[PDB]
């Protein structure tokens, strides 16, 4: 079946520097990775690189880095001539594969993954004479371009001397040793971490400073293994020594464990009928780019884990964040469900528990981004370990979808827990007016508040700036508003924990759309969020919430109580199971009430303003920042009533809305903020579009559902092109912007291909 998907991403590149980056920094060719593993290959893209798989990308702990362009490259040699080979080399779900032809001498290729540290190349030689055979390889001098253009004459030895490549001869091949540099932002490197070549046969191996010469000598026609292997500690070399013994004692049984895996996961995964060659296609590469992000425990992460882009300026290593992973593991349940539950389990291995030494006012607090190094708070040294806020809750949705799909009620029985815990901490520590109506927020955290827990904020005005603390100056200074701009990192990490950070409805607007505004008759403190902080009765600090509930938040929070409900029934904890619904009815009730304007036939975000409503609301639908996708987010999760529910699905069907050339994104044409190459106010994101069909199907409108995905699949640039799968498109014109090999992306894609794609 594998064979049917050639090249559906193109994986071909000869990288030039060590960061080989795009316009926005992202390394520019797309690896390929499987089994969790931590190092990466490239198809030749012509003579050059024919005979080697170039550009070895390491994953060092949290970033991508690559190694070589050519490394590890076969020539052939007849009597002193070198053999003259056509070249033939494509990708297919699982493996690179290249062949080399000439009249007497044939070489094919197979390169698979063998374990989470090392895969496997099959190097078959057919001829009719003896050879010579050689290997070599050079590893990269420059550091850093964009598109093809250097951005200095750095290199990479000049910019880390510490890293100290060293290339040595080995028994059985080579290895290139790693010093320790501890570029945070970066390279990281333990010190102890090694890229291995061994092969099946004895070469003689010659260094010359940064490149290498390997030789041997054959008969004739001779099938070599060759393992290559990322280890990055000095206990992952030691471990992967008698794993590679016996991949070279078996290598066909791990190449046909591979074949096998990735037949399965096909036949998992593809199960749409009635879906066309194309769009079949599009579902084969959002598995390729789910399996390629996943990796396998590493550091502080002691699961598998995915994350949202192995070739991602700050998405690669194993970081994980758990929005990401509620969608990933969502899709992932369909056929790699082993990971899904894994990438689950991971968010959760860090979640917080009674007595923590760093936060014990967190208790069920999950992490907003965990990576193999700890902060330094926890002892590590890792600058992207993040605990200031977490992120939107799909954590119920997404543990349910794993069990829809494998009918396990043990992974129920495991989730359960660690779900309640979660839910609970949402009640305790970001409902600032304790209305059982939640707010996105952040934590107590040393980026927030001084040593005696001062909110800090500073204010700016012209170009002098002024960095106070306390919340009471803070309510001073938002009441005499001679400020330009106001900094508040908590209010920052409260953005993060939405998810939309720079959305119309957090107050987001630039300058020329706020003067706008204000000469259309709208006060400009009309997009100011006041911030509060959320103290428990004895005192202690909680953290801080926006006074502000957000109706995409209260959804997410209905949806929460809804699957806790069925998770507790399932577990035979009826009692449990009754508590939440009634909580998911109040939400439903407060949703409805509160955020539905009928004037506008929307939903918006409420204030918590100076005084709840006569109707107990916490504040007026803030109608005038304008519509965003928030709006259907009562549809998707099922708090909407079928009234409000038909009148938010005929402004989603409105062309001067949200029905455009890509339709659903991030906020209505309508909307004061709006720009459609603004990311959350207007650009179309993958999970809100299909948030969006997925509300209007559950409301009587699959018609209409199937009629926007068939729009999305005509007009979404690239989606039938090789190219790697990216975060979001323009409205207006469908132009393709973002991180290369998006795991969100991926996952709704895959789900479009399941729910709503078909022949048409
Ligand atoms: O399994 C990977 C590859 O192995 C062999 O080279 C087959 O000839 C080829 O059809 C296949 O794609
Ligand atoms: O999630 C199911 C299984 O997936 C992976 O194989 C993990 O290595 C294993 O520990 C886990 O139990
Ligand atoms: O699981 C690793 C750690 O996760 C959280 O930080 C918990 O609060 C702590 O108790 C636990 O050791
Ligand atoms: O909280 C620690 C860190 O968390 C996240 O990785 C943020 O991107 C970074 O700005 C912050 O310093
Ligand atoms: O640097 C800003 C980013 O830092 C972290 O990755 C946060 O999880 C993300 O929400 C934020 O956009
Ligand atoms: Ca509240």
């Amino acid at each position: 079946n594998a064979d049917n998907y050639k090249n559906v991403i193109n994986r071909t590149g000869a990288p030039q520097y060590m960061k080989d980056y795009d316009y926005d920094d992202h390394q520019r060719f797309n690896p390929f990775f499987d089994l969790g593993a931590w190092h990466g290959h490239l198809l030749p893209d012509g003579p050059n690189t024919m005979g080697g798989f170039p550009g070895v990308a390491l994953l060092t702990e949290e970033y991508i880095n690559f190694m070589a362009s050519n490394f590890d490259r076969l020539t052939v040699w007849q009597d002193g001539k070198k053999v003259d080979f056509t070249l033939e080399a494509y990708s297919i779900p699982g493996a690179l594969v290249q062949k080399l032809t000439a009249k007497d001498v044939q070489v094919e290729m197979t390169l698979r993954f063998a374990t989470p540290r090392t895969s496997l190349l099959e190097t078959k030689i057919t001829s009719n004479k003896p050879l010579d055979l050689v290997w070599d390889g050079e590893l990269l001098e420059k550091l850093e371009a964009k598109e093809g253009k250097p951005l200095s004459d750095k290199t990479i030895a000049g910019e880390y001397p510490d890293y100290q490549r060293k290339i040595s001869a080995t028994r059985d091949g080579l290895k290139v040793t790693f010093g320790k540099v501890r570029a945070t932002w970066d390279l990281l490197t333990s010190g102890e971490s090694e890229y291995q070549v061994h092969k099946s046969l004895p070469v003689q191996t010659e260094i010359n400073g940064n490149r290498f010469t390997s030789k041997a000598h054959i008969n004739g026609s001779t099938t070599l293994y060759t393992t290559y292997s990322h280890l990055l500690t000095a206990q992952e070399v030691s471990k992967e020594q008698m794993q590679i013994r016996d991949i070279l004692a078996r290598p066909a049984f791990y190449l046909t464990a591979s074949q096998q895996r990735w037949e399965e996961y096909l036949k998992k995964g593809l199960t749409n009928p009635d879906a066309t060659p194309e769009q079949t296609r599009v579902a084969v590469k959002a598995i390729e780019t789910l399996n390629g992000n996943w990796r396998s425990p590493g550091g502080a992460v002691k699961f598998n884990t995915v994350t949202p882009s192995v070739t991602g300026r700050w998405f690669s290593g194993n970081q994980t964040w758990p929005w990401d992973t509620w969608k990933q593991a969502f899709a992932m349940a369909h056929f790699n469900p082993d990971i899904a539950k894994e990438n689950i389990r991971a968010v959760f291995s860090w979640q917080i528990q009674p007595g923590d030494s760093v936060r014990p006012q967190d208790v069920g607090f999950v992490p907003d981004l965990i990576a193999w190094n700890l902060s330094p708070e926890r002892g590590g040294d890792g600058g992207n370990w993040n605990e200031r806020n977490t992120k939107p809750s799909l954590a119920a949705w997404s543990v349910m979808e794993v069990y829809n799909v494998t009918q396990d009620k043990t992974w129920v029985a495991e989730m359960y827990p660690k779900l309640v815990a979660y839910h609970d901490w949402w009640l305790r520590n970001r409902d600032h007016n304790g209305n059982g109506v939640p707010e996105y927020g952040a934590t107590r955290d040393k980026a927030h508040n001084t040593e005696s827990g001062e909110m800090l904020f500073t204010v700016k005005k012209g170009d002098k700036e002024e960095t106070q603390s306390g919340l009471n100056n803070y309510a001073r200074v938002v009441e005499k508003g001679q400020y330009d701009s106001l900094e508040i990192p908590a209010q920052v990490a409260a953005s993060w924990e939405s998810g939309r950070d720079d959305a119309a409805v957090f107050g987001f607007i630039d300058k020329e759309q706020l003067d706008k505004y204000v000469a259309n008759g709208g006060k400009r403190s009309d997009w100011t969020v006041k911030f509060a902080e959320n103290r428990s009765q004895d005192g202690t600090l909680l953290g801080y919430s926006l006074l502000q509930e957000s109706v995409d938040q209260a959804s997410y929070m209905y949806s929460d109580n809804h699957y806790l409900a069925e998770m507790a029934t399932i577990l035979g904890k009826p009692e449990e199971a009754k508590r939440y619904r009634q909580l998911a009815q109040q939400l439903a009730d407060y949703i409805n009430t509160c955020m539905f304007d009928p004037t506008t036939q929307f939903y918006y975000d409420v204030r918590i303003e100076d005084k709840p409503l006569a109707n107990g609301c916490a504040g007026k639908p803030i109608v005038e920042r304008g519509k965003g996708p928030e709006g259907w987010s009562p549809l998707f999760n099922g708090a909407a009533t079928q009234a409000n529910a038909d009148a938010v699905v005929k402004v989603m069907l409105d062309p001067k809305e949200f029905n455009t050339f890509v339709p659903l994104g991030t906020a209505a044409l309508t909307n004061p903020a709006f720009g459609a190459d603004i990311y959350w106010r207007g650009r179309v994101w993958v999970d809100q579009f299909w948030f969006g069909l997925k509300g209007m199907e559950r409301y009587g409108y699959r018609d209409d559902a199937l009629k926007l995905a068939d729009t999305f699949f005509r007009h979404a640039k690239g989606l039938t092109a090789d190219g790697p799968i990216q975060e979001n498109y323009n409205p207006l014109t469908g132009a393709q912007q973002g991180a290369p090999n998006f795991s969100w992306s991926a996952a709704h894609l895959y789900m479009l291909y399941n729910d709503f794609f078909r022949k048409q």
